[PDB]
């Protein structure tokens, strides 16, 4: 199984930044 | 209003990471 | 005892910029 | 590109900053 958790952010250029983050991380994990 | 948007983010391990980082920038007024 | 501090490379200006950002905001929250 | 510093304090905090810049630096997504 898979697990999705949420995160509630304030302010979109808080949102923008960890949106990239979580972006970049799907990207570089092993899987 | 105040948009609270949601970051969808699989897996505990990098929940955790943005959760912490998230953390720090919830805390600053000025980002 | 002593503070270590380490300087972290960054290839591009808005790379550079993201990470700063972050970096500035823990600076400040010391969450870690 | 160019390379540009960042002076964090602490290891705990480079670590988590380096895993973030070495995902960054093999996923292009910044």
């Amino acid at each position: 199984s898979e697990e999705i958790f949420t995160l509630q952010v304030r302010g979109r250029e808080r949102y923008e930044i960890l949106k990239k983050l979580n972006d970049s991380l799907e990207l570089s994990d092993v899987v």
